């Protein structure tokens, strides 16, 4: 009767998990796909009209991948020819579709070889870097107009982000902002110009010859920063001028003082523009509302209008401040800010009044502002149920803050206590996502009733077909320990018995501000192991965990590499004395930061464990980008925690790992975590004489994507796991 | 009952192997070490007499390991900074010190960084390489003198060999080549103008924030190869003319026609000068021989006075063409050629009688011409007892050629069966080398009456320390085939039971010209594997050794990667069938070019192995250089043999890897095999979906060479071997 999860159950994918990924195109429809054509919903009763054929596109000599509507309905970009870069940049060539005549544009079209395009809000206007210069088409047919010039590859980014600018701070490439009318645009720049690079080689295909030695510039910690500066330039008369005059915004002055960043500019209106500055110590920020000028034509922001936000223990927001939200008129909004009690609740302040007034209270962080009509504001958070790893959707009333409506709680919280939202223009209809605890569920609901019109997709087919195979099951609690309750998980076989002795691992991510406790429902590696293994995969949120006050992520500043460590294996335990945890079989692995950390473990002397799996691994803090590490560690120099940044390395714990039996893998062409954290790692046993296992994937970046590695690791690690083991 | 050759006996090295290496001052006097002072022998009655105080170098400051006396006796040269590069590269600095006036020279020293220096064959002139630049001093404390500006790093090297010029043909760094009575001197030159680079990964101390991208000139097979160009200089007059004149030898026309190289150069007299020019197609090569005009100043080489040397079955020699020696007055001389039935005899050539005179004939190639009095040509070869690896010494009279003697035949062939010898300057005392079956001893022997005077070294101390430990033993023999003998050899195991299941590892390197069966005493990882774990090691020479003529070793002219690596598994078989040999137990394993074919070997449906290990490996030839690769393979191109090396792709087998347990090392920072075609061979593997050991060294070049990898490596093999079998 039945088998379980396998790898190749797994690997292979066998067991698909369908979603409805859809894109408003309005406030009350929507596109969604259906493999073979693209159908158009009506929000409302469904009467679902084909927007655009299918066939429409096989004679088109290329291979296809995504397409962009503009609000006009009137064209449909097309992308191809795919080259990931980092983790959202990407270069690709674009082909425009005039709607409207069904025919193909053919002469004055995008630059092969373009690094970022997009529509206006409003209107099709046509922004895009491209050799790292900003043009712009008013029309699709029409030429272009060149903003920039002194875009100079891997030195002068304009549009774009550089490497850093990517990962660590504004998670895209996109680096323009459209204003609300397609009236103004607004980009950001990068002089590199000092900024230190890091080689590395590819390998290619069996064919290449002679390696390629990839440079790119990346400040690891306590470098160089790329100096940024903030522009805008009016879209409207630049079709009319000759060269488009653009004029900058510089400042704050509490920013030009030392090395800065840019964390996350937004308008407000047509002619107002809010951005925030970072300072390098990034526990004091600035935001500045700066406005345009019908006379002098320059933007100006009168000082009496900023909102200096600073944090004394630690950096300011999660991984950034948070994205104002503004009101209709423009001259109020709401950005989700750490308080008094350090929970991170919806402020909302004035563009001249400086205090501001939480529309939220309690012992449970906000995860985001959603929607901001003038008389709801539906947010997420991990209120309901009061667990941390809980997501739902709240509907606060602007008028009385003791309005409060919960809208996911008991849609069924026998199977949903995890979501995130899409919302139409005006917010008049919502869809929601039930990612866990049981099988992911979207659905829709009208705003101006709260009423859930019908389902989206249930995963049925899926669930039918998970009856005939003996899955596992998903314990979330918490522990006890210095009077505060931590968060943990585990990931049980099937017919969990309490009172025989089984194989422990601990999934360790742990990073600052993660979580690892949460009601998701994946089915990942974990689900494998779990299943066919009988391996008790268990996860554990420990002093740095964010989503659950500062108080429990604060803890970690500038000891990166201490608590959350030390907590993972005071964790790994508390599991020992549980009964089914046979202390002679318990394991840890983990990824990325979550290497790094079961790097720290297994040098610990804990001998908690028999061995252990670290994958793309840091192993002393100069090796990673200053952005995300100065963040946690402040300055690496004697002034500052240079001290640290030594304390905190897997090199010196080399010796503790004769007792274990470490397992080291990474790409060799990591853009993020450089190999050379693992080159460092392999000599320094090579040196203390500990044998360890080995083992490195080519060209692979630092997710290990490509199809033929992700099922090569992920095998190489269950031959270990099940002999270290069973 | 005494223990056996554990892998701490072995890494940790306990059992020292004394030698006496030793340095002819002169025709009857010497230099030996020891260990604190430096004592200074007398060749006969050996009335030692002690050269330099140790004390006498306390304070120094510096680390001193190396000394070099001129003739005059007049100068030590120190060496100290030495940093290894390549092969025989070194960086480092030296200081002069005068003997006689028992005082350090202070200014106008040799510049620190210094790439090579060297004392002229009599008198103390000092030439040295700086800065890719050749300088010369006549005297030590007056200034110096630069014969070239032209030396530009990676580009030009002026008294110096660039990557490839030093491991392929000269096997060396030293670039000049003074003349008999330093009167001349001569350098060569090479323009690496368009050599194309390999970068890769160094990366130092865990300090290192921004890892160091190593670029070096490197042709790979069939690219294009640094152009070279030899010149001569006065030494004598460039002390007072200001810019000393350097005269260039160029041609043969037989050469200038295409790519060429430049074999092996060597003085005849003071005014007569030999140099061997090589083709790129190695099969054909040209020997020049230029003498000095008084009038015209010129190196001439009259046309009817060069050795046009070719090859019909392969390239020229063992790995070059073998240095002249020429008779006192130069216009006689010997050179070790391959004959009519393809064996290497000292031919006796005339400098302008075109052919030659063989003084030696058989089944049995001569090893080297040692010494050369008008009486007798002391030389080694393979003939006593038959024996390939049987290195001997015999003494061939040039009045009459049956006046053959040997000398280290019956010294004790019971202990020894492998020579090698150090000479005298007139070879009045030669120093003899016995190096197998037994224990290592060095013994003296005065020439004019070939008579043995006493023993050198004995290894009776190391010898007492293997009675009390249970070694193992070396049976050394041939297998027939194919009407043909090929030998090979086991390490056999204490208490050798031939009746019982035991199991095999085949050692292979094999690769064109070697040898893996000699009656060579070493103490390796073999010795450990075949006492302590019982695992019996054994080395197969086929279709391509060398040292058994031409019929042999040339087998596998452009088909390499075939019969060197049938043969191994034709052998692998032959053994199995021989019972101890447990047919489900067999292994194979071989270091660089060793681990190309145990690469081959394993993807090769044989099915005869459980496992095997290959340290950086070759697994495609177009990884590798020309002057090395393309002798064995031609060209890289349709004309020639492309077709070839694609087929001999460790990578095309990677589907046959699925029944085997392959093993991967290689160093992160190798100049020689680069990882590349490690990086291929595992992504070979990751594409083919098959799982193997993997297992990098940072840092560490092609030998693994530091204390720590090394003791590392063998450890890691030791884990591995004693799995796949006990
Ligand atoms: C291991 C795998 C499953 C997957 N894990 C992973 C874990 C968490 C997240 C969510 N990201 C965020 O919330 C935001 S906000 C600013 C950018 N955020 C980031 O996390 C950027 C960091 N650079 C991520 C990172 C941190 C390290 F310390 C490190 F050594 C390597 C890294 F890649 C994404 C991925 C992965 O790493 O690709
Ligand atoms: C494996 C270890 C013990 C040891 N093996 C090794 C084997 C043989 C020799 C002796 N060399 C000679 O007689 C001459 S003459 C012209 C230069 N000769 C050479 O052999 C030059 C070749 N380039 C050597 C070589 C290197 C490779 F990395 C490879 F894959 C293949 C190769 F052939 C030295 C070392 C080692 O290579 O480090």
């Amino acid at each position: 009767s039945r088998k379980t999860y396998t790898l190749t159950d797994y690997l292979k994918n066998t067991y698909r998990l369908k979603l409805y990924s859809l894109r408003w195109i309005s406030d009350h429809e929507y596109l969604y796909k259906q493999e073979n054509n693209i159908l158009v919903f009506n929000a409302e009763y469904g009467n679902s009209s084909v927007f655009l054929e299918n066939s429409t596109f096989d004679e088109f000599g290329h291979s296809i991948n995504d397409y962009s509507i503009s609000p006009d309905g009137q064209f449909i970009l097309l992308e191809y020819n795919y080259v990931k870069q980092w983790r959202h940049s990407y270069t690709a060539s674009y082909d425009i579709y005039d709607l409207n005549k069904r025919q193909l544009i053919t002469e004055e079209r995008i630059p092969n070889n373009t690094q970022w395009v997009t529509w206006s809000p409003v209107g099709h206007k046509l922004a895009y870097v491209w050799n790292n210069d900003i043009y712009v088409k008013i029309e699709p047919n029409l030429p272009s107009y060149r903003i920039t010039w002194t875009g100079k590859e891997d030195i002068i980014y304009n549009g774009i982000t550089d490497w850093v600018y990517e990962e660590e701070v504004f998670s895209a490439y996109s680096a323009l902002w459209w204003s609300p009318n397609g009236t103004f645009l607004a980009y950001a720049q990068f002089n590199d110009t000092e900024v230190p690079l890091i080689e590395y080689s590819f390998y290619s295909d069996e064919s290449l010859q002679y390696p390629k030695t990839v440079r790119v510039p990346y400040p690891k910690a306590g470098a160089v920063n790329p100096t940024v500066k903030f522009f805008v330039v009016n879209t409207d008369s630049l079709s009319s001028v000759t060269n488009a005059t653009s004029i900058q915004i510089t400042a704050p002055a509490s920013m030009l003082i030392g090395d800065h960043y840019l964390c996350d500019v937004t308008w407000a209106t047509q002619e107002r523009i809010s951005l925030q500055w970072l300072r390098r110590i990034q526990n004091y920020s600035v935001m500045d509302i700066c406005d345009y000028d019908e006379s002098s034509g320059r933007w100006n922001c009168l000082v009496a209008r900023q909102h200096i936000e600073m944090s004394t223990t630690g950096w300011v927001g999660r991984f950034r401040p948070s994205e104002p939200h503004f009101t209709l008129d423009g001259n109020s909004f709401y950005k989700i800010i750490s308080n008094e009690e350090g929970y991170r609740h919806i402020c909302y302040f004035q563009i001249d009044k400086k205090d501001c007034t939480f529309i939220t209270k309690g012992t449970w962080e906000v995860i985001g502002i959603e929607a901001l009509t003038s008389d709801y504001l539906y947010y997420i958070s991990n209120e309901y149920k009061g667990m941390p790893g809980g997501r739902n959707l709240y509907k606060i009333q602007l008028s009385d803050y003791t309005k409060v409506t919960c809208l996911s709680c008991e849609l069924n919280p026998e199977r949903c206590q995890y979501y995130s939202v899409s919302f139409s223009k005006e917010a008049k209809y919502y869809q929601l996502r039930c990612s866990g605890p049981g099988l992911p569920l979207y659905t829709l609901h009208s705003s101006v009733n709260d009423k859930g019109l019908r389902v989206l997709e249930d995963n049925s087919a899926l669930d039918k077909m998970l009856q005939n195979v003996q899955m596992p099951s998903k314990k979330l609690d918490f522990i006890i320990l210095n009077e505060t309750k931590f968060w943990y998980q585990m990931i049980l076989p099937p017919h969990f018995d309490k009172s025989k002795k089984y194989p422990l691992l601990l999934d360790v991510y742990a990073g600052p501000c993660s979580q690892k406790a949460d009601t998701v429902f994946r089915l990942n590696w974990a689900t494998y192991l779990a299943s066919t293994e009988n391996i008790i995969v268990a996860s554990f949120d420990g002093r740095g965990s964010g989503y659950q006050g500062d108080k429990i992520m604060h803890a970690i500043n500038r000891r990166l590499g201490t608590f959350e460590v030390e907590d993972q294996i005071e964790a790994a335990r508390q599991f020992s004395k549980m009964g089914f945890v046979d202390n002679k079989r318990i394991a840890i692995w983990g990824w990325s930061y979550g290497g790094y950390v079961t790097s720290m473990v297994l040098g610990s002397g804990s001998g908690v464990f028999k061995c252990g799996i670290a994958v793309a691994p840091v192993s002393r803090w100069e090796y990673y980008d200053s952005v995300y590490t100065e963040r946690y560690m402040g300055l690496p120099t004697p002034e500052d925690n240079l001290d640290h940044y030594r304390n905190s390395t897997v090199m010196s714990r080399a010796e503790n790992f004769k007792q274990v039996e470490y397992l080291l893998i990474h790409g060799t062409a990591d853009d993020n975590v450089h190999f050379q954290q693992s080159a460092q790692i392999s000599k320094a046993l090579v040196d203390v004489g500990v044998d360890f296992q080995a083992m490195w994937y080519t060209d692979e970046d630092h997710g290990i994507a490509s199809s033929t590695a992700h099922q090569h690791i992920y095998t190489h690690m269950s031959h270990f796991i099940k002999q270290c083991f069973s």
